[PDB]
């Protein structure tokens, strides 16, 4: 599977591989310091939206441990031999971040109808019909990146299989947010707009990550990529937990929660 992504490629210099290293360790750090915080304040949420920051901290630690798998799978694959550091052992590869995506989206998207106050029946089916969206985004996108290296035709037909999926999941999350923004307290209807057009933005980043090697197949295509899904990584799980955990705190102090009123105080 390794030998499928054009990581296996290049020969990479000392600065584009510890570069490379640097940005996969430094997303450890971000992430795990992060759990941090969504596990101190999650006392300070309601029950009502107490489990909105337990999914950040399942978001935090599921990108950390793949991140620093990553990392190590990184410096194990390749060795400085000549003046650059080349390949050795097949076991780096691109697909071990959507198996990833896999449970990071489902939990992203539970989090975000938990401050919406959905509940009952529909937050059970909007739910599904979400996270089936999502899952038939990420399978097709996995299917069309094992042909990165071969077939660049099918990346792009599974590329816009999967945006057909895209396009229809943000729809129906745009759709809840704008029906029932007027429900939330605090003034959040105002905050989960930016929350929505902070996922329109941070998500299309994966897209693009996902075309690097139609646009330029180089080594430097290899290190924009990792840059890309770090710069999207750091705003699909972190910012916008953060903003999941701000709109929590907010409408639990305007319910008349004590540890939240007296938080924000
Ligand atoms: C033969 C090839 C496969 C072709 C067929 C698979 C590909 C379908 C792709 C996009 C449409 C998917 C959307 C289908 C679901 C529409 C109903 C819906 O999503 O609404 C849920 C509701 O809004 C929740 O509250
Ligand atoms: C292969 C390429 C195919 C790409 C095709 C491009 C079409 C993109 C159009 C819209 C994006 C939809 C994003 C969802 C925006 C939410 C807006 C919404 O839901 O409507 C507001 C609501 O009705 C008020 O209550
Ligand atoms: C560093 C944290 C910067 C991000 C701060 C995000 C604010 C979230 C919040 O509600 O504040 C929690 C407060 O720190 C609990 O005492
Ligand atoms: C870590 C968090 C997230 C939300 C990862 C999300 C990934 C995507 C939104 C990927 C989308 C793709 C599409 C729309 C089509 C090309 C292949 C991709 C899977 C990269
Ligand atoms: C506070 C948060 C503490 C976080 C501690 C972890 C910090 C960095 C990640 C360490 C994982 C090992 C990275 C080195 C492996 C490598 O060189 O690829
Ligand atoms: C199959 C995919 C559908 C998954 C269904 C997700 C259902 C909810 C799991 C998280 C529990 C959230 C309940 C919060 C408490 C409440 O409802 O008041
Ligand atoms: C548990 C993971 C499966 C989830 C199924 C729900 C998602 C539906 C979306 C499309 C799934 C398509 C599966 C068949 C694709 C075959 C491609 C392949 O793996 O070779
Ligand atoms: C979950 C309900 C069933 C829908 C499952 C979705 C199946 C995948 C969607 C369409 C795939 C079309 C692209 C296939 C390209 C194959 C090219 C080739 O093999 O030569
Ligand atoms: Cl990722």
């Amino acid at each position: 599977n390794s030998m499928k992504n054009i990581e296996s490629l290049f020969d990479y210099s000392a600065g584009q591989f510890e570069f490379i290293d640097h940005l996969l360790t430094m997303g450890v750090g971000v992430h795990f310091a992060a759990l941090i915080f969504f596990l101190v304040v999650s006392q300070f949420v309601a029950p009502k939206y107490r489990i909105a920051t337990a999914l950040s901290c399942i978001v935090m630690v599921s990108a950390g441990l793949i991140l620093n798998s990553q990392a190590v799978m990184w410096t194990d694959a390749y060795a400085y031999v000549d003046g650059s550091y080349q390949l050795q052992d097949l076991t780096f590869s691109n697909g071990y971040r959507y198996v990833n995506w896999m449970a990071t989206i489902p939990c992203l998207l539970l989090q975000l109808l938990i401050v919406l106050n959905l509940k009952g029946k529909e937050l059970f089916s909007t739910a599904t019909w979400l996270i089936l969206a999502a899952w038939g985004m990420i399978i097709t996108g996995y299917v069309g990146q094992l042909y990165e290296v071969d077939d660049i035709a099918q990346l792009m037909i599974w590329g816009a299989v999967s945006t057909a999926f895209f396009v229809v999941m943000n729809w129906i999350v745009g759709t809840k947010i704008f029906k029932n923004r007027a429900t939330m307290l605090g003034g959040t209807d105002s905050t989960i707009t930016k929350v929505f057009w902070l996922m329109m933005f941070a998500w299309t980043l994966y897209p693009i990550a996902y075309l690097v090697p139609a646009f330029m197949n180089n080594a430097d295509g290899v290190v924009l990529r990792q840059l890309l899904f770090t710069i999207a990584d750091i705003s699909s799980k972190v910012i916008y937990g953060l903003m999941i955990t701000y709109i929590a705190i907010q409408q639990s102090a305007a319910a008349g929660y004590v540890p939240a009123q007296q938080a924000l105080g």
